[PDB]
């Protein structure tokens, strides 16, 4: 700030001056009469400036004091103002100053070291703070930040450092006291520890704390954790303030002399798209799925990934590893860690995120009502993210979250729960886009899109399911002699059908025109909101049929619902018509993908997953590498 | 948006094209073989564009259709694509188009007439919507917007107009349907009425509505009201959407064809500073205050103001008209109306805002817990606003709200309730500033500041209470012979004191140094946050003393706590030392104010108000003229 010191010949004045502060002088209020002019003389550690030698005694004239260094003792710097006039002997007003240094410091340049406002972008400022939502404590099943103690030294690596740096005379804190505080509004969102061993000084219970500080040169280290992610009621800033109080008069209340602040922004939860290199894969084991599990095991091994499996005792028969969770991350200059977003779906895999995923350097977060009020659209096969894109100038360097919705709300429409929606939006940095998925029986955007790395263009392709393309392929085969070829060749317990009867079935053709249409609507929506061109998009041949409530399901295994482990795709096995020794569906897919350097492996998921209304993507999950681009450098 | 139509020689295609929309053509997907080139021919109402005569049949080549006018009948515009090759006779693919107009319209230019996003500023766009928080209904004591009916025609003037403008063939709605909707997230915040007489189509109960629209040319008028002010969980935007659905296939679900939206911003509650021309004044009548009431009556009459009084039967002895309410306004292009913010203080004047102020063209709003959890800092003598100012470039054309707080939170500090704080901030346009007032026993910023019109500089002065200035004045008088002069001259039942004993009382001098200090701290705070210079500020001579919990009270009537009715000030009567026939306090004040064209009237409030810990400003309230500057033209 800036202080105004009023000087009088009546008696001398005593004041404290914090370094970095503007101190000004009121010379005229009490300038004695007889008097027409003034002079200022000061000790060597005080710099004096005068705008608008000696000067006329006029109120518009400005006098500023600056101190070069901290005082060694109370009052060791002096200012002497000399008032004089025509026939008037000089009279002197004295000012005794004590200079001190109070610096509250944090990593405001976002460089992992330490020594106003929060601003976004690469030319911006303000420190970052992580929610302490992992469990480094190897004992209990609580997030570290739910209690008031630092129980491991490792826990500190998740915390942000703030240092208070003081330089005062040795007895300065006889008569002054420092208090560190946070607004009541924000105390339930942060916890601060003093390092001495660590002790809580601010938190949900305490909004202010008197600091114990010795005179002279001192440095005090604090460790800060956040306890809440940005959300609809929390923009994500936390301000911590230091105040210096004069406690000199034993009769009177303490008087504020100086305040300074640092502003932290809480790190958002961020997702990783399929174009980010994989690191660990998840699945269930259940009745008769060893074969599915080996193809996945193989593909992991090829993509250099840890693998992780959830045995059927923990599963409670729940095979949809995709739906109960989404693995994202949080990121600060000093620490990056994965964090699992746990869907309130809460079916058999309910405990997997709490017990098995959350842990040392693995964060946890959840939203929505846990015991009801849910829909299928809250399952995280309905939550995806695009690769980085730029839309008409505006960069989305972390992509844009995509999630499925209805086209308008009715008695029969579904939506992802508002709390989930509001959370995703409040993260800001992946500006969510609503797509139309409620036309699908299950209702997940993973049932009609996926993304894959590409060596050229923007670095990926969007893949969309396409009846159009499956009709064209089948028509071409009939034209070229193979109308007799059988869909579902390789499956007993199942009624095969020939290309000619598929092409001539008019109901099926109607149902797929309606689906082509729901999907074309998203096509354009994605084109507008991700700035895609047709050459970013590849159509996968895929038929659907309509069923209960005229909702869409896959007619054969939904190939777009694939596992993407870098260049190694785990695509559902369509069991197409076998022509010249190969399924023409597999051949068609391979011909669209292999020129992008992609390897397609067709995994059989038919009786295990497909007849249960999901495929390979729905049966699995992937942790992937965080973006290199730093979220705080975006300007959302 | 933008649609993509796929053409085939297989059979003809039928599509609807909304005017204002980009329609593109996929020529290559189903282009027959033999074929190398194409030509397009269309009817006269279709404009065809082709980037990247006849053309090579190559997917990168772009074809766009535009329609000039609405169709008179289904399929009355045609497009014919001709595929041909080296030795290949032309084959034709047909496209039959129906053009229609769907325009959802609102006052997006903010000009009171009608015929994307919401953007601030004078070069911005987006319609405004008022909260319907008055009571034009002369019957009940409910806000108009609490029910689902328009019970007066006058009520409609508070509402915003939206018009749906359609142009279609006569049978178009045989096979298509229009639905108007709002997100579930925002349905509890808006109500929409169809004009036919008015019937509710959207609201807290209903998020979508099938519209009944005739083919041909039609115009349908809707009336919209908001039900909630911007707040911490509501940024203040409301989006209303129209969707066109194809209902042609009786077997299949409806298919979205077109959506458009309008975005409304809800008008914020805005305060008026003392520098705005007054229009109506408020007070109580109680035991023995007729004399106070006549001086106010006089001053009103001089300032051309309605006057309004609350008799003691309604009062329940509560005299502090200032504290229970604050009169602001809301403002849209079509309608401006005052609105009372009712403090949850809830003392004797509890009913006055509900019954007596709220009414025809008088709005109502309230916040905070009504039956407890309050402090004195929630009384609206602790809520003020500055005049317009510009702070280091940034304009605050409506001023900045100011409210008192503690310097940091402790077991003994008070604050204005968070809900009140959060409301004020969410209004955005008067970016509140926190001042330090908790050092006062009552704790209101009106106890130490006020603002007054000035003919020069920035158009006002800030007035601050000043012990410094009262010591200087009293000292000057003692110096000039009048040390014997008696403070409280004119008051029996009261112990007079002489200037010499006042000047020499050291405790009193200490207490006032502590007060000088609390006030100097705000001085600088105001200087920084309102960009004020010393020449904007005038010090009023005022002494204090400390009492219970070392909290400050006024030693004589607090003159800064005045009623400002344009150039006519109602200043508390200090009862100063009478020197050369006049109170030197009155004379000093008059000498600082009269050169600004201000008329000072000193009203005696001593036994009525002052000994009850408040003055003239605390006993009264004022409605004032809304700013001329339009809030939506600010860029907060
Ligand atoms: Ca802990
Ligand atoms: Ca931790
Ligand atoms: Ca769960
Ligand atoms: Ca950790
Ligand atoms: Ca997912
Ligand atoms: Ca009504
Ligand atoms: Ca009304
Ligand atoms: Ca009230
Ligand atoms: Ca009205
Ligand atoms: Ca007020």
């Amino acid at each position: 700030q800036g202080t105004l010191i009023r000087v009088t010949p009546e008696q001398p004045t005593h004041a404290v001056c914090v370094l970095g502060t503007l101190t000004q002088l009121d010379i005229c209020s009490s300038a004695p009469e007889d008097c027409t002019s003034f002079s200022i003389n000061a000790s060597p550690g005080v710099v004096v400036d005068i705008a608008h030698s000696t000067w006329p005694l006029d109120p518009g004239v400005e006098v500023t004091l600056t101190m070069k260094a901290a005082s060694g003792s109370t009052g060791d710097q002096k200012v002497q103002i000399s008032y004089y006039g025509p026939k008037t002997p000089p009279v002197k007003a004295l000012l005794y100053l004590t200079a001190v240094e109070i610096s509250l410091c944090a990593d405001i340049t976002r460089t992992g070291k330490v020594k106003r406002t929060w601003t976004w972008g690469p030319c911006g400022q303000g420190a970052i703070l992580l929610v302490n939502c992992d469990r480094d404590n190897l004992e209990s099943s609580a997030m570290d930040c739910e209690d008031d103690e630092v129980l491991d030294s490792e826990d500190l690596q998740d915390m942000s450092l703030m240092t208070l740096s003081t330089k005062t005379p040795k007895d300065f804190f006889t008569n002054h006291t420092l208090v560190l505080h946070v607004a009541r509004s924000e105390m339930d969102k942060v916890r601060v520890f003093q390092a001495t061993k660590c002790s809580v000084v601010l938190g949900p219970k305490w909004p202010s704390h008197y600091l114990m500080v010795p005179g002279g040169k001192h440095n005090m280290d604090f460790y800060v954790e956040a306890l809440a992610f940005p959300d609809t009621d929390f923009p994500g800033l936390i301000t911590l303030t230091i105040s210096l109080l004069d406690t000199s008069n034993l009769e009177l209340p303490e008087a504020v002399v100086f305040q300074d602040s640092v502003v932290f922004r809480v790190a958002p939860w961020i997702m990783t798209p399929n174009t980010q290199p994989p690191q660990e894969v998840y699945a269930c084991s259940i009745f008769e799925n060893e074969d599915f599990l080996k193809s996945v095991t193989t593909l992991a091994m090829k993509a250099k990934c840890k693998l992780t499996i959830c045995p059927e005792e923990e599963n409670m028969d729940d095979q949809w590893m995709q739906d109960e969770m989404e693995i994202g991350y949080i990121q600060a200059p000093h620490k990056t860690l994965p964090v699992v977003f746990d869907s309130p779906r809460n079916r058999g895999l309910k405990e997997f995120p709490i017990k098995r995923v959350m842990g040392p350097d693995f964060g946890y977060v959840t939203r929505g009502p846990q015991t009801g009020g849910i829909s299928g659209l809250d399952s995280f096969g309905n939550l995806e993210v695009s690769p980085p894109v730029t839309v008409r100038g505006k960069e989305y360097p972390l992509g844009r979250i995509l999630f499925g919705d209805s086209c308008y709300p009715s008695n029969d429409s579904r939506q992802m729960h508002q709390a989930l929606q509001d959370f995703l939006s409040a993260q800001q940095v992946q500006a969510p886009v609503k797509l139309y998925s409620d036309w699908l029986s299950v209702g997940h955007v993973d049932e009609f899109l996926s993304f894959v790395p590409a060596p050229d263009r923007k670095g990926f392709r969007l893949l969309l399911a396409s009846p159009r393309s499956c009709y064209k392929l089948f028509q071409e085969q009939q034209n070229e002699g193979h109308g007799e070829a059988l869909l579902f060749e390789g499956i007993k317990k199942k009624k095969q059908q020939k290309i000619k009867n598929i092409l001539s079935n008019k109901t099926l053709r109607e149902h797929n025109s309606f689906v082509e249409r729901c999907i074309d609507w998203n096509r354009e929506l994605l084109k507008r909101e991700l700035g895609l061109a047709e050459s970013d998009i590849i159509d996968i041949p895929q038929l659907f049929k309509l069923k209960e409530f005229s909702k869409a399901e896959a007619f054969f295994p939904n190939m777009v619902n694939m596992l993407v482990l870098g260049k190694h795709l785990g695509i559902p096995k369509p069991f197409g018509p076998v022509i010249n020794g190969r399924c023409c569906l597999e051949e068609k897919v391979c011909s669209l993908l292999e020129p992008l350097g992609l390897q397609c492996t067709f995994i059989n998921d038919f009786f295990t997953y497909h007849i249960r209304h999901g495929e390979v993507h729905c049966g699995t999950n992937v942790r992937r590498k965080p973006f290199s681009f730093k979220w705080w450098n975006m300007v959302p």
